Formats: structure tokens, sequence, C-alpha cells
């Protein structure tokens, strides 16, 4: 679609939080959109950088890369600076044929493990299976 | 945590779905988990494959592999056979001081996109941004 | 004892089904007896293949193998074929002052466990423990 | 499913036993699980081990192996600790190919579930006589 | 039994302290358990790894250990760092035929030692005897 | 300190036990010392080994080194002195950084003192249960 705010509601491990996403255009090389929080330092920025990649591979490749990096201002200048980088990617696949209902039950499974109690303790605290 | 039959609720692109994976032990080769869908033919099961890769890079890697094929029984023969397989990934990553915030924080936001009217508009029917 | 047609009774996950086993002559270059289904096409037979190997190793080792094919009619020819060979393989083992007991509790225990709610969820399924 | 107390009813030459089984984890290193008996001398078990092997780049069939393993303890010997003299096994491993439907496993399951109980194998194993 | 947060009260030479850890999944590859405090550092964490390691020698070796990093900030940096890491093993044995007594006597005896005023004067000030 | 007779109280699996351990001198080729139990068959006794091994040109690191070790003696046998037949051994290597303050050590003991009574390790070797 059109990028526009996302407004991503109810988010952390508590569950009471937001995440505004200002659009920030179509990066023309490589076809990439990209959002990013309003905190107004842009190194200092939630990334979300979606994208389609069209046959050239038979298989499209719907690829979610966000970023989210953490700011230790303390101790002995002034700007932050970037000290962890927590990233996090996405990589869909899906042959020509693919019907509307078997990526939309990929998005919304992929969409469900993440909030089941298997990775929230394989992610929020990197306990193996 | 422990590996339990994980009763995926509400997927699918109406919303009405249901999805139960069955426990199927961890590789070790690699410790790779696994799930699977209670789907009784083993080339025709809905997989999903979680993993946490202790630093050897300095970085855990949260990495669930998802991976739906479908079953195109008709013309010619008995036994169905796997026509399209339309995968998914999800790798994670964290630097060895990730706090317990700053992944769950990565975790509930890309399982907040994956819901979002961007995505569900950028995979659902492959539009890019 | 004497092989004779075994009418194996209450097979199959409904527990309703029927398999009736000709014999079918020892072998006598490895003692290996068989059986088989009165299905008159003999690439297409249930087999099953009793042995007793007396002490050469200083145990018995009673080896029990069954074999049941699937027919895939529908293919461009006549006569059937042989597609899936789902094996099966039972290999006991008795030290030479192994009782009378000590026997008949190993058979019916796996006797039993292949009728336990564990296994028919380990094989009838292939869901790990 | 998910390893339990197996209570395993009517066994024997007579029919009338039992042998529960409490669960004792899966060893990870293979993925075999294990079950044992509540006799409570860890090295006097009846031992039962399921384990499935999902395809690898060695096989492409689903391999599920029940082993089942019964000792028994000859105590008047000499000594106090009783000790394993007799290792009775028993093996069974399966085989499924990828595309091996629901019924044509609890098939193979429940056959060789009644072959043990047989005329033909309770004459086989019971007293080892061979087929004829 | 089951990984489960571990409440350890009651620590610390002053008697008076906790420590609760977190299971934290079993590292397949050598059976090793692990358990870590709820610090959400995590190379900075109290790690506990259990692990029973059956006869392949013919003895069984539970083997517990515990490990204790401190965290020194004040530094010139802002992410805190791993100065000291306070080892503790512990391997128990056991033969084959160990009974159960005279296993959880073993465990109680090295359970009662580590608190007798012959070790808490030989770990806490490193006097020999 | 001073080796004395140690008498370590509530130990075993019930927790009503009682365990006397006389002092057993230092054997000086390796500086670790010992206790044992009053037992006077002096190859039957529960045997306890301390010792602290200061920093050498090997390593930089104190390591209290806890060896315990309960043999067991099966008397039935064809003879008239027991002799050895389990060595339940045991053993605890602590280490330290030569910069080891008094707290990181005496909160290494007490945890460790503290799993070895928590319902994890009860249960992982009372038991041989592994984690799971």
């Amino acid at each position: 679609a059109k990028l526009e705010t996302v407004t991503l509601g109810n988010i952390g491990k508590d569950g009471k939080q937001t995440l505004v996403l200002n659009p920030r255009g179509v990066n023309p090389t490589n076809g990439v959109a990209s959002l990013s929080q309003a905190g107004a330092v842009p190194a200092l920025e939630k990334r979300v950088t979606v994208s389609v990649s069209q046959p050239s591979r038979k298989n499209y490749k719907v690829q979610v890369k966000i970023q989210n990096p953490t700011a230790c201002t303390a101790n002995g200048s002034c700007d932050p600076s970037v000290t962890r980088q927590a990233y996090a990617d996405v990589t869909f696949s899906f042959t020509q044929y693919s019907t509307d209902e078997e990526r939309a039950f990929v998005r919304t499974e992929l969409a469900a493990l993440l909030a089941s109690p298997l990775l929230i303790d394989a992610i929020d605290q990197l306990n193996p299976a």
C-alpha cells in the first residue's frame, strides 16, 4: 500500500507501549521502503524496512527488516552514541503461483508465534527449545 | 521453554483459523528445535523451526523458520505431492548486552507489523511500498 | 510352532480390520520363516518374516520383520507398482539363561506399548516424545 | 505426545501383571526419550526408549525406534547389592517414507502389536521354537 | 525434574540474600541444562549448569557448575564489563548400582560441609586446613 | 581453620542422620587435608579431602577443592572381611581470582550449598533425572 504513519500499538514485554513510524520514502536503488520513529536524532531511530523483490530466482521475497538501536548517553560526551544495535529480520518467500491465502497464512502464523509462549521464552530470554 | 503443542489461534486472512503444532524434538546437530502440524503425511506438514545460537560472532541469533507446503492431489496419481513451498524466515539478532526489554521490544514490534495495514498489503498481495 | 493361517484380527487405526497371513515356507538358507497376505499379486503382499537364531553371539535373537507395501495403480500403466514400502522391524534378544517369564514379559510389554497412548501418538503421527 | 506414567496393563505369560513406567526425560544428544520402572535401583530398571528420527542427509525415512530392555537381578551370590546377570533386550525399528499416510502407519503398529500376541510368536518367543 | 525458577533463599556470608534462577533450556549438544539470574544483561548473569551423563565410563556423573561474574562499571566506558569470573564446580560420580541413599547421602553431605565451620573458613577466607 | 571433628548433622534423604569426621592430618606432598568417619575399618571410611592451592606459576587462581568419597561395604560374599564394591565419589573444585573479595567467595559457597538442597538437584542426583 501507501507508506503512512504506522501506529504500532500495544508493544513491549508488558504490552503497554506505542511506536509511531513516519514514512521515509522508497530508496529507489533497491526498492526498499523504510519507516522510522519520530525520534529526532536520525542515528537513533527505530528503523523498519519493508520491500518486495519481483521475480528476476522466480520467487517473490517480501523482506521486512526492523532495527532498534539503544542510546548510551552517560559518561563523557554530550551527543548520545549507538552502543547496541538489536537487529531483526524477516524474509518471506512465495512461489509465483502462491495464492492469496497461502500467503496471508504465513504472515499471521509468523505473527502468532512471535506472541506464543514458545518464542517470548526463546527471544525475551534467549532460552533455546 | 519446553516444546509443547503450540495452539496458534486466530490465523488466516479472515482471522478464523487454528493451527496446532506438536513438538518434534531438537535436532542436536545444530540445536534447531522443530514443530509440525498434526497433518499425518510427514512431507505435507506445516513446519516451524525455532533455534537460538549462543555466541561462538558474538551475537545471539534467535532464528524462527516456518514453512507451509501445499498439496496438489489432482490428476494422475494417488499420494499427493508438494507443488509450492511457501517459506518464511525470521532471524533476530541481539548483542551480548541486549537487555530484557530491548529484545521483547523487537519481538512484539515484528509481531505487530505483520498485522499492520502496511504488510498485509505487502504480503497478502505482494504490493511493494 | 507350526506355520498356519494367522488371522490377525482388530487391526488398523479404527480397530476394525482383518489380515489373514497364509504360510509361505521356511527359507532354509537363513531359517527365516515367512507369512504373507492372500493378496494375489506377489509383489504387493503384506509380508511378515519371523525367525529364531540359535547361539552360534551367545544370545537367541527372535527377529520379526513385517513389511507393508502400497499399490499406486493410477499411473499410465495397467499392473500396479510398489511406491511406498512401509517396513517394520522387531529384533528381540535373550541370554541363554533367559527364563520363560523374562521372555513372555518382553513380548507382551512390547505388545502393550504399541497400543499405549505413547506410541499411537509416536507412530500414527510421528510426533516425538 | 508428552511423556507420562505409562501404566502398561495385563502383561506376562499369564496376562495378569502391571508395569508402570515413569518418564525419564529426553536425552538431547540423540532425541531418544526414555521410560523406566519405579524399581528404585537404577541399574535394575525395566527401561524403554522410544524415539523418532526425522529425515536428515543420510536417509529420507522416519525411523520410529522403540527399544525396551529388561534386566534380571540375581541377589543370591556372596554379596549384598544385587547385580545384573541377564539383559533380555528387545528392539523395534519402524520405518516410513516421507509420504507414509496416517493409516499406512497405524496399520504397521497394530499389526506388529497383534503378531506379538498371536499363537505364532508366543510360540516363537516364549519358547524360542522356530517356524515349523 | 523440570527446570523451574529455583528461588535459592538465605545465601551470602550474612545469610540474608535471595537468588532467583530462571530456566534457560537444555543445550542439546551435551545435555547440560542451565539456569540464570534474572539480571538482564546476559554477560553478567549468575549462571548455573546442571547435567547428568549416563553411562557410555560406566558411572553416572551429576555435574553442577555454577559461575558468578562481577561487573566493574567504573571504567571509562558505559556498558559494564566482566572483570572477575568466580567459578565453582561440583562433579559427583555414582556407580551403576549406586542405591538411592548412597547418593542422597553424598548430596546432603557436600551440602553440609559447605556450611560447616571448616569450609566457610576455607573458602570465605582461603585459609587452608 | 584447624581440623576438628566436623559433626555434620541432618544428612541423608530423610534428613535424620549424623556423620562425625575425625581429622586425619595434612598430606604434605600436596597440601590436601583429610577427614574420615570414625568407622574403624580404614578402607571403608567416608573420606573428605579439602585443600587450597595458592597461585603458582601454572595458574593465578585459588582453587579450593573439596573431594568427598563414600564407599559401600558388601559383606555377604563368601568371605569374612567386607570389601569395597561401589565407590560413590563426589567432587567440588571452586576457583577464585586473586582479587576475589570476601563476599564474592562466600556467595559461591552458600549458593552451591543451597542448590544441593533445592528441588532441582535432589531430583537430579537422588534419582539421576536430567533437567527436563
